[PDB]
């Protein structure tokens, strides 16, 4: 029996694509977020994340659905919230339904276009008093370090670039000395290379060989605790959890810690005609955030810079070396930007049955959450890197508030061989967000406790805003079986929000879903090895409303001009009249911000579905097979006002359409063998294919969504880039005339193929080179049970992925970024030379002669992989030794996450998931236990 | 069985002055605050309050104890908090112990010098599933309106003042016309009086007769709701409350509303060797606050001013009339200064008994509370009253956080005829307060939703601070009986806070308490009508530590000078060097704020006690009789630095002593009579007497505490004022030489008696005229029980009180305040005249010729009273009609608060509790019900 919306149906009576998740593995993955702890157990649901200690996750359901925001809608004990789950207690979990469909998720709202994830929490069982106590102590180790070139290879690369120019390499701005000459074969050979002693003339900074990715990185411990007490009688139940989870990241001076609590209960009074219950949660998270671009800064700075000066201050690029801040200083100054986040839930449902089989309900949600921060800035001095002696402190504060109310009323009848369930009810909502801030300047002492905004001297500012939302709706549902053969369900939800235009308030969303069994038909009784086979099909129509709050309002704004605008644009409304030329007493006025239409509308999607169930071989080989085809029809794109409309012409209109189709196929084989062993192998294989149907205007031309301003996106998939084709190097001398009219043609300088074959090195040779929607995404869970032992493994992967690497631009070209003399990655030290003609890496030039920074097939890798997510070995302590200590179950398990990975030949990198500069993925090793009374 | 600290003892085994309160009347008083709902049920505990809708209360226990802050310490389910209880749910109350003693409250802390109020909450009983549902709908009516004089009496008073001058009354600045003449007996008689049509020459404001106390006052409704569900089995218990309480004050545009919740539970696992439980609360209050001086402003403004102008704007004193703002405008602009206050509690106690009779415990408190506000200011224009066109908005935010941890370990043995209970344990605490703010200026549109700090143009500021606290202690307790005759208990608590000086961290607090029975001695068995008589005596030593947080630190502060200081004092640290004379780049420095000693110390009190119990007449006539004598010895007084110490000489030292002594006597007679009736009459009579033992320095001279700078306070009581003696009027002509050398001597001008009898109208004739510590404070509760009916009454009063009235200065003198032509109270219209020589009210002069604003016996009234606090009549619905509806108990009661009052002859006022300008006390009338399932 599972929960789908507000009701509970049977397990074998579903009609939509309700994918129920086994929650026996969520505590075995060992993470903060449960959604990150899925990461492949379900099909058609791409979850991508980092090794951020908060464990936040980017979730897509059934592939990409809409151009703008498409986060799914979580539901935690009736009350919904679209934001969180890395701060919620991820261990009071009873079942996680995932409603991937639209004809089964149409009941829950208009805002269920991206699919809803129904979560429920634990409860008290009848006649049990059990109490558990979990723990874990882990360790995080770094594995995916990109290799960079140190001081000798840096000097060799600089010498190679200057002799490929032909300029004397000894006339460089850096402190290098080169002893070199000419070989008899014409190629220059570097004989001797010698550094200086200091970095400048004034002898402030010595030279060294600093390992930056070994300087900002530590091993980080990870702790965890838990406790859970239950209860339960024939008239009441209770539950009461606790928690703690402390994570210290692999990058230095970032962390996360979460405290938690939970109280659940219910009380049934008069023969089950009156039932009051509640659900409550209370968290506190406290995360120090990593700064922006700290991996890229750790790649950029040359290794000759020391981490300290002659005195205790930080070292820096004192002259000639490019302007990159010391990353150890960036992590040492972003140490006490700690925020603090409280959060509460609520529920109070009241049940009432007047005669029999006919219930009523009236809940009341609540969702409060505030967030206090205090962000410091400091004065620094590293050679030429100086913030000019500036001190400030910003003291933010944000607030959120939601509350719902709904009153369903269900009916239940069983006569003959027919059962049915009709329910009706309304719903309410209200969101009241806020924030404000402060600012001060020019402090005297520099510590995180002196720098409160009263101990300052300088100028001050203040900020703040406020938002809102409302909703009111009515719904309905039906069920039918008529023989325990032919299932049928119809829903309908009329709903009207507070962001829809003035022309139409209420929106209607119908749904039809039907399914019928096979093995209960009497003409199939000759097939005895089969056990159950269920057909299903459905057709729904949902559509979200995550449009901006000011889409229908024609905003006017004061804009006196106190805020800063560089360039003198400064769209102000002051205008000193009387010719005073002085004094801050100027009059004010209103400029127009944007212009709204009154005919705004939700983003409706019409999604069909066809599914097939099976079960064989005395309840084994279970699994499904589904097919789906969705089509959103009204996507919002804000368009700039043409010409004579002047300022404030950005009108939000809704036109655009996408369509998605694919397959899902899960399977599971559980069977005990004669060896004295029991195995279980669940697994799933998905398939995904996207298309943009039509895009309205020149927004399709400039390429906000797809091709980079040179090709239309309509017809192809979403996010597909369009660029050149690079097929090799100018290896021979006769490539300068074997090729056709190349602009930059040298002994390096990768060739671009002709498409028009007319000497075309114009911008008319680009084609679609990169589409990020892979086929053949799959996963596999493997479970073993020997005597007194248990082993759990996992595998997850995807085949046929294209990625756009930007560490390849940093590691294959000497001059591709803007600033010069940056550190690189040590793949380019084996570049093309007259001595070594056996490498595909181009030559090392000092200037971008041939335009090599264009988008091209040289920057497309094979992103297919297969990596083990976790493996966990346990050891259950046997019966009489545990029962001598008056306890039920004991366990001493061990596990490790992300232990290995295998990739293709076609990838010169370090991590096939995130090739770019994000937070890395570290290896965990866990040594925990599980005391169960 | 009651809770005293961390343990539970028997009801008849107490030794200190533990006054247990019957909580069956807290829900019958019908208020928000429970402490305000005591107000006289206990002796030796003065509670004073107003009709503020929040219902906050000023509480003193055993009279005044210390010169600075002396609020008591509340304890709600183990975790303490010194602030609140008008925001807590005042209906989940199980028992309220009040530990008035020091040898019984010495266990709970050093900070129990002012007595502790132990509160506990409800729980689940064994084998019950009950559920209650309370309600109320009330009405608040105004009764205590001070009488003011309207336009004709105002003109008559002005004419009488001008003819007592002798100046022509028609040459006044206001629009009045007087037709008058001289009678043959010399006295001037006013024949005709005529007003104008408008108030100014430009005809902007008409004239009228506006009733100000009828303009800012409305009848205000009061709502209330509740719900409570319990549970309980042999292994677990639960409880779950709700709540709502909405109050709309009698003064217009002030209100209060509180939402609430509560969850309590506990679970005992293995034969009572493991027990986990919790207590949680969650509130939300939202109060719009009344402004400062709105009763005084409603008294001050003359009644000729209209509430509106010729157009829709507010009227005002356009010329000649004194500068007082329109009070209806003050209430209309302070309409949306609403704040919002969330609050949580917490507890998680873990019990464990290793073998038998020997428990352990480990709790963990939590107390979070934030408070968000947004205070507006507006531009106004009423004649000459104008805020110069200024708009601003301040967006405050405050935060609090406490958490405790303690681990007691008790033992229990019973051998022979001896029992004992020894327990030891430690304790921890930490307070982390905060706040910050913002500010903006010069807004365009004037509404409470446009005025967020981003839609402004003007200057901005920011504020903020942060505080702290810590504590760690160790304690102990003992018990003994040896025969069930001779009781004895010894405690000791070693404690050291984080505000004590560097010379000594930890403080020790001993206690001895003993008591012994009478009726268990065999030589008293001949007295058979007596039932129980218990002696008790105790000697303790406690002392609080509510000293300032910076009492030992020698504060230095930057003070650049950005803040404002009028007069040019401006103790800044800028000092432009290089002679620039311009540019805001000036250097900065540190000035000294104050200077701290390292030998600071807590404010210790040594309090003894002697008590007598009795019980008679087959368990009736119960009551006690106590006597007490406390003596605090180290009171903190900050003293200014003498002379050459210069700036920052305010050192906190501790020297000073007070002593208090008095009686308490409670009684109760419960007896069913033969009439078919049952009565119950509890009652109590207290007695109080204070003295200041010694005060160190010139702080006793200038009169911060007692006499107004002319007499020392040492020897007398606290707060006693010293002034002249006024004994009558100069009724006859020969009083100018019957009296002795009066400065201002006229036909009015009250005489002051000579003390030195040397023609002394010097400052050497003042004596102690006013001491605010009354004798004979008492109360009485009366309960009636007829068949199928119940009546509850109450009476509370105090005899022999002196007060200092300042409405008497406004209602007896024409010119006593600073500004002229103010409205007054209509007692002075029957003042002394040659026509009426039969009044004690002095003559109406225009100028203060004789200094009548001195402190004198003319401004001392008899503040004794006796008023009915509440009376409540109920009607229980009988058995079979209630039991037909499947419910237990039904009730339809009615009640009214503050219905009447009786006072002495010696008081010409309206309310003997608060004669000054505070929030008034309105009459409630309640028509509620009580459904009990």
């Amino acid at each position: 029996v599972v929960v789908t919306g507000y009701t509970t149906q049977r397990k074998a009576d579903l009609t939509g694509a309700v994918s129920v998740v086994k929650v026996d593995e969520i505590q075995k993955q060992g993470e903060n977020n449960p959604v990150k702890a899925l990461q492949g157990r379900v099909p058609g649901m791409n979850i991508t994340a980092d090794g951020n200690p908060s464990g936040s996750a980017t979730v897509r359901i059934r592939g990409i659905g809409t151009l703008n925001n498409n986060d799914p809608l979580y539901i935690i004990d009736g009350v919904p919230t679209k934001a969180g789950m890395h701060e919620l207690n991820g261990n009071d979990i009873e079942s996680i339904q995932v409603l991937k469909d639209a004809a089964s998720a149409s009941i829950y709202g208009s805002r269920a276009a991206n699919g809803v994830i129904i979560i429920t929490t634990k409860q008290g069982k009848k006649g049990q008093i059990k109490i558990n106590f979990d723990a874990s102590v882990s360790a995080s180790m770094y594995q995916s370090k990109m290799n960079v070139l140190n001081t000798e290879q840096y000097g060799r690369a600089m010498w190679q670039a200057y002799v490929n120019d032909g300029e004397n390499p000894n006339g460089n701005a850096l402190g290098y000395a080169y002893n070199w000459g000419y070989n008899a074969d014409g190629n220059p050979v570097l004989y001797g290379m010698t550094l200086s002693k200091y970095l400048d003339s004034k002898n402030t900074m010595p030279v060294a060989d600093t390992d930056w990715f070994d300087e900002i990185t530590r091993t980080g411990v990870i702790q965890q605790y838990n406790l859970s007490v239950s209860n339960g009688s024939e008239k009441g139940s209770s539950f009461f959890s606790l928690g703690y989870y402390k994570n210290l990241g692999v990058i230095k001076d970032t962390d996360f810690d979460r405290f938690s609590a939970r109280m659940n209960s219910d009380y049934k009074l008069i023969d089950d005609i009156l039932t009051i219950g509640q659900h409550f949660t209370l968290n506190r998270t406290s995360e120090v955030q990593a700064p922006g671009g700290i991996i890229e800064t750790a790649l950029d700075i040359p290794s000759a810079i020391p981490v300290y000066a002659s005195d205790g201050s930080w070292g820096g690029p004192v002259g000639g070396w490019p302007d990159r801040r010391n990353p150890r200083a960036v992590l040492e100054y972003n140490k006490d930007n700690r925020y603090t986040y409280w959060r509460m839930f609520g529920d109070a449902y009241v049940n009432l049955t007047p005669f029999k089989g006919f219930n009523l309900r009236s809940t009341f949600g609540l969702d409060y959450a505030n967030k206090q921060a205090r962000y410091f800035t400091y004065p620094y001095q590293e050679g030429t890197q100086t913030n000019n002696g500036k001190s400030a402190v910003e003291a933010k504060q944000e607030h959120w508030t939601k509350w719902m109310w709904n009153a369903i009323a269900t009916y239940q009848l069983e006569v003959g061989k027919h059962r049915g369930d009709v329910m009706i009810g309304m719903e309410l909502n209200r969101e009241d967000d806020s924030h404000f801030s402060g600012y001060k300047e020019d402090f005297s002492i520099l510590t995180p406790d002196y720098m409160w905004p009263d101990a300052g001297s300088g100028t001050a500012q203040a900020y703040g805003a406020g938002e809102g939302y409302s909703l009111v709706s009515f719904f309905g549902k039906m069920n039918y079986s008529y023989a325990d053969r032919y299932l049928l369900s119809l829903t309908l939800r009329r709903d009207g929000s507070s962001r829809f235009g003035k022309n139409h308030r209420y929106a209607t969303f119908p749904s039809v879903s039907l399914g019928w069994r096979i093995t209960q038909e009497n003409f199939m009784k000759e097939l005895t090895w089969l056990d159950d086979l269920k057909l299903r099909a459905s057709w729904g129509q949902t559509g979200n409303q995550e449009i901006s709050n000011l889409a229908r309002y024609t905003i006017y704004a004061p804009n006196y001009g106190t805020t800063d605008s560089f360039g003198g644009q400064s769209y102000g409304t002051a205008y000193d009249i009387t010719g005073s030329n002085g004094g801050g007493v100027l009059p004010s006025g209103f400029k127009r911000n944007q212009i709204g239409n009154d005919n705004i509308k939700w983003e409706t999607t019409t999604q069909t579905n066809v599914g097939i169930d099976f079960s064989l071989f005395k309840q084994s080989l279970y699994g499904s097979l589904e097919y789906y085809y969705k089509k959103a029809t009204d996507i919002l794109t804000e368009m700039a006002g043409v010409g004579v409309l002047g300022e404030g012409g950005s009108r939000w209109i809704n036109s655009g359409a996408m369509k998605n189709q694919g397959f899902e196929f899960n399977l599971g084989y559980r069977n005990k063998t004669a060896f004295g062993l029991t195995y279980d192998l669940n697994g799933n294989i998905s398939t995904y294919r996207n298309e943009i149907l039509e895009l309205p205007e020149t927004v399709a031309a400039n390429g906000k969504f797809g091709g980079n301003g040179v090709k239309s996106v309509v017809g192809h998939t979403y996010g597909a880039q369009v660029g050149y084709i690079a097929d090799g190097i100018f290896k021979s001398q006769d490539e300068v005339d074997n090729h056709a009219t190349q602009e930059g043609a040298a002994v390096g300088r990768i060739r671009y193929r002709d498409i028009d074959h007319n000497g075309v090195i114009d911008e008319r040779d680009q084609n679609w080179i990169y589409d990020p929607t892979p086929s053949f995404s799959y996963g596999l869970n493997i479970y073993l049970e020997y005597k007194n032992f248990d082993l759990t493994m996992f595998w997850q992967g995807v085949q046929g992925v294209d990625i756009i690497s930007d560490v390849k631009k940093k590691s294959d070209f000497w001059s591709a970024s803007n600033v010069g003399f940056l550190n690189k990655g040590t793949r380019l030290l084996n570049a093309w030379s007259p001595t070594n003609p056996n490498s595909d890496i181009p030559a090392l030039t000092r200037s971008d002669t041939n335009n090599e920074q264009r988008v091209s097939t040289y920057f497309v890798e094979n992103g297919s992989f297969l990596k083990l997510r976790n493996i966990q070995l346990g050891y259950t302590v046997p019966a009489v030794i545990s029962k001598k200590m008056r306890m039920d179950r004991l366990r001493f398990y061990c596990s490790a996450q992300n232990l290995l990975t295998i990739k293709s030949k076609n990838f010169t990198g370090e991590d096939p998931e995130n090739p770019n500069f994000s937070y890395p993925i570290p290896v965990n090793i866990t040594f925990g236990l599980n005391i169960g009374f």
